[PDB]
């Protein structure tokens, strides 16, 4: 007896599931427009059904402020709209947050009761490096201190206060750092969906999450995790590590042997850490757990009962 | 710019509520029944009002649990009823939580939506006096710690799972203990209050807030709580004093004079600095802030924006 409704994918699959409505031609294009080699038949058989289950309490949300506002008989002090619906998304460095929060935006859009979403990630929250250094934290980035909390703070509670303006940074995947001036505005969207690995974390008063009306826990057995960290480390050879202005570029000549050992070694001195003491723990925490095959695949969903 | 909603008493009476909620007489007898010297003005203007702001969120979460049921096609894992709606009730020792809490129930009870309505005390999960000699935690009763955590999180965990049966212990108001073999059961309310000093405290990890669907924190000012606790507890020498087996009975026969100095030193010690470091904290996580004056009425409402 616990508190998940708890489906396999098998299950999951077999349905009986009311109306399908499908991605059109077109819905499907822009979603290969993102296509990280993403699979569309998961984004069909998945994706959308845990959009639409959303999309109901996205809906009720809203019609709960019209029920509310009506009682009330609006009052001056009342906003005239809801204020956004915020989703969280935790998960390990590498389990995959960003590409299922970037299918959920694109999915939940496509509802006339919320068709502007946003997403952002705090990464752009984290100290940059310099002022990271002089906290003696740098072997501690992306551990819970290594973010500005109180800007993060600020910034979610200036989203779910109806704000017309909330301005967050930006983090760079390229240079490993906060981009100088760079920002990202988010303008009272129907819904932001904030990833990040520290979104789920507890602090002893009003915590982000405290302002969440639903969250995401993408979980996977730990030396899944670690696989995919590797392969991503691997490929950046080609990528990131290619530039001579990285400091990582000596690591663009390391053979596939040499690579490996240099990423098992920020795993197991960072990221494994990491995710041990400080996220999962948080994973009881999230609405909807959706547990990741080794191929990448979704598994198991546990939804919290209504 | 703030994420809740004020009124003050002035704007919470220029009041154009929608329903004029129809209350018996009859009602109002049993609503005497709880005298702290109870204001029936209070439950008429405020409580009644609240009351039907809150059965708005339990009748939208269960209509949300329907529509979820039905896109799913009603699946074997699914349960077949919503589980209890959770709502907690946080404030210092002596604030009038307990009062508060006894009225919700009563007014909440009478929609059909929702008819039976639980009231548990988070104080039978404080450790027995015994157990708290043992650990040398007596001069921190009330205090985090002082309370089986781990038991209280299984208990509201088992009641969120929709268990048929899920059992608190009982603390003595009049033994100032828990009572041996003693258990409260609740059998999948519609509603369970949750009442206690410390149901929107933080932990590390799953919290009992985590499985809260609204919560209520009962405020005043500091000096105005300590009041009331010294007059509750002068009232007290002819009741739970009187008590010949209770570690407090050497207290009976003091004169008024005199048991104002014990109860300011007792106030000074333990409840007052718990409630500046552990309660008030906890206070801007409730969905509603309610803010009494020095006669027990309410002077401020603060709603989370929806
Ligand atoms: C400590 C550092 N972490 C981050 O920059 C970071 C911090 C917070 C959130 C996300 C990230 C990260 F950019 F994805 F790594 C890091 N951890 N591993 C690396 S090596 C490049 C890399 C990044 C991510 C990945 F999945 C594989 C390799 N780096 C630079
Ligand atoms: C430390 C002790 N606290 C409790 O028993 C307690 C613990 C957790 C939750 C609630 C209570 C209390 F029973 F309400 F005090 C206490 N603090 N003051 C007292 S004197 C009796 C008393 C209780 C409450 C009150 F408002 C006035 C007097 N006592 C026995």
């Amino acid at each position: 007896p616990s508190p998940y409704v708890e489906f396999d994918r098998r299950q999951w699959r077999a349905l009986r599931m009311s109306t399908p409505l499908a991605l059109t031609e077109e819905e499907l294009v822009g979603l290969r427009g993102l296509g990280e080699q993403i699979d569309l038949l998961e984004v069909e058989e998945v994706y959308l059904p845990l959009a639409r289950l959303i999309h109901l309490q996205v809906a009720a949300r809203q019609r709960l402020f019209a029920a509310t506002a009506e009682f009330l008989g609006e009052p001056q002090q009342n906003p005239d709209r809801p204020v956004p619906f915020i989703i969280g998304v935790a998960g390990s460095v590498a389990v995959g947050k960003s590409t299922t929060a970037r299918v959920l935006q694109a999915l939940l859009a496509r509802w006339d009761h919320h068709p502007r979403v946003d997403l952002v990630t705090t990464d752009g929250f984290l100290y940059p490096n310099a002022e990271l250094q002089r906290r003696n934290l740098m072997h501690r980035k992306g551990f819970p201190e290594s973010y500005n909390r109180r800007a993060l703070m600020r910034f979610v509670t200036s989203v779910k206060s109806g704000s017309d303006y909330a301005c967050a940074p930006v983090y760079s995947h390229l240079h490993y750092d906060i981009i100088p001036g760079a920002e990202q505005v988010v303008r009272h969207p129907d819904i932001l969906i904030l990833e990040g690995l520290n979104v789920l974390q507890t602090g002893p008063t009003l915590m982000v999450s405290d302002l969440f009306d639903f969250s995401l826990y993408v979980d996977a057995r730990i030396e899944d995790i670690e696989q995919w960290y590797v392969s991503r480390f691997l490929a950046m050879r080609t990528t990131a590590f290619a530039d001579p202005e990285s400091h990582f570029h000596h690591y663009a000549a390391f053979s596939d042997s040499q690579a490996v050992v240099a990423a098992r070694e920020i795993w197991r001195t960072i990221n494994r850490p990491n995710l041990v003491e400080n996220i999962l723990p948080t994973r009881p925490r999230a609405t909807l757990v959706l547990r990741k095959d080794a191929d990448h695949s979704i598994n198991r969903l546990r939804l919290r009962k209504l």
